[PDB]
């Protein structure tokens, strides 16, 4: 529950780590964003400069915190480090989860229903096994993560298909193939899943009479018909250092806003992407002022889908993915120490139009399946701009991306 005190909810898991109440929530937002930034940069490195990039970093943190609940030692420590939970001012590693839940409460349970922002988590564990009873309870109590019994052992590729359809249902059709083909096997014990959906209407619309098809040129040497939108109004805006523009497009309500970032034409995104931090982002935010301006942005849809393994390994999640060293003895009943994350996937969808925006994303951590290779199917394109959908009052980057192809 959201309306509760720190001691009230007995959320003491197995392990623990070292290292008014509203300020906890806020410290976790700083943590989350630091992860978000860093995760973004590593992920950027993996991709081309001209490739699209979209994701919910909030989603990832959530799914990995869910996982954290049955972690121990060199798995629990790394989890806190990598996801900057070891930054929040509190001495115990089980205190993260009370605040994450409260953050989640603020995010997904508001009276202000200008824009729709929902989330659904769920554990899908093998049917034959028994899961630690405290584990289970906290999972559902803190995150809302019910445990659904699927037949990993026998009917494997249909349970892969049932988790995907579950995500699909919770993301209004947008997120369809979270779990890639052939990743859930006969040994798959548990699959931890997050889901976030957003849909907002602009605070000020783009009339559809003013949209114009104009052609877009890629770095390879190709053309596509972009659909530019147009509008004129007062918008929080700033031309910052190096001739970079930061424009903010608030949604009906003012609580959630889309924040664009475009570099001076000559320059690339790289410089800005390489120096991108939470501090940097808030600087610009504080700088912005109300301005009469003409906005031209595309009518477009981007979808991004990837594994988090290599990237997260790079930032320090090494034990968790390791078959020999991974430490997760709070999940099942006996302490099965053959629990290790095979692979973890993410998939996001962005759609911006005249009427507003729709964003969806999902994260699925898979315990003991296979670890497949990055399945890449995307093309490079020119002149990219960063997008960020954020919740103002609670300092959280919900979605975050780099649009690079508006067709
Ligand atoms: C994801 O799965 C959800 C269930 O867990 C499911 O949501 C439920 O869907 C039904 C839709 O049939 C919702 O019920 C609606 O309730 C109102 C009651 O006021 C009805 O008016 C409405 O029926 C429509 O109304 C007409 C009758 O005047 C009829 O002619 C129309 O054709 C139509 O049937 C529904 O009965 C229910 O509230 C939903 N929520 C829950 C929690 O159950 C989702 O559809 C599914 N989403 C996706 C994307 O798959
Ligand atoms: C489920 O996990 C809990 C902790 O995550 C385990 O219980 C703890 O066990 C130690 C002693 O063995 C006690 O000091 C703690 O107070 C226990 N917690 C509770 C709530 O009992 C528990 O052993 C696990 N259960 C199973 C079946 O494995
Ligand atoms: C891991 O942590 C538990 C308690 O936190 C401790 O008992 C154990 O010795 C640690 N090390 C290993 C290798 O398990």
């Amino acid at each position: 529950i959201c309306t509760a005190k720190p001691r009230d909810i007995p959320m003491n898991p197995m392990c623990i780590y070292r290292s008014a109440t509203n300020r906890r929530v806020w410290e976790l937002s700083k943590a989350n964003s630091r992860f978000a930034t860093t995760f973004y940069q590593h992920l950027a490195d993996s991709k081309n400069d001209n490739d699209n990039i979209f994701l919910s970093p909030l989603s990832i943190s959530t799914a990995f915190a869910m996982t954290k609940l049955g972690a121990c030692n060199d798995t629990l420590q790394q989890l806190m480090e990598v996801f900057k939970f070891d930054t929040i001012s509190e001495k115990t590693s089980d205190q993260i989860h009370f605040f994450f839940a409260k953050l989640n409460c603020r995010l997904y349970r508001k009276a202000n229903k200008s824009s729709k922002l929902v989330s659904a988590n769920r554990l899908f564990g093998d049917k034959s096994l028994t899961f630690n009873e405290t584990y289970q309870d906290i999972s559902e109590l803190v995150y809302g993560a019910k445990l659904q019994p699927l037949d990993f052992k026998e009917n494997a590729e249909q349970s892969r298909a049932a988790i995907n359809k579950w995500v699909s249902n919770k993301t209004e059709g947008r997120i369809t193939d979270v779990i890639p083909s052939e990743a859930i096997n006969e040994l798959t014990v548990l699959v931890l899943v997050n889901t976030i959906y957003f849909k907002g209407l602009w605070k000020s619309k783009f009339s559809p009479e003013n949209t114009r098809k104009e052609l877009f040129y890629k770095a390879d040497g190709e053309s596509c018909s972009a659909s530019m939108m147009y509008q004129e109004g007062k918008f929080r805006y700033r031309r910052v250092a190096e001739g970079t523009q930061v424009l903010e497009l608030p949604f009906k309500g003012d609580d959630i806003t889309m924040v664009l970032i475009l570099p001076k034409p000559e320059k690339s995104l790289a410089k800005v992407e390489k120096e991108l931090t939470p501090e940097v982002l808030q600087e610009w935010l504080d700088e912005l002022e109300e301005m009469m301006l003409v906005v031209h942005m595309p009518r477009f849809r981007i979808e991004d889908g990837f594994s988090l393994k290599e990237q997260l390994q790079d930032m320090g999640l090494v034990d968790l993915f390791s078959p020999e060293k991974s430490k997760l003895p709070g999940i099942v009943a006996e302490g099965r120490d053959d629990l290790y994350v095979s692979d973890a996937f993410h998939k996001a969808f962005l759609e911006v139009n005249e009427e507003g925006s729709e964003a969806a994303a999902s994260t699925a951590v898979v315990i003991a399946g296979r670890s497949l290779n990055p399945n890449r199917v995307t093309f490079k394109a020119n002149r990219p701009f960063l997008v960020f959908i954020r919740e103002v009052p609670l300092n959280t980057i919900i979605f975050m991306g780099r649009v690079a192809n508006p067709c």
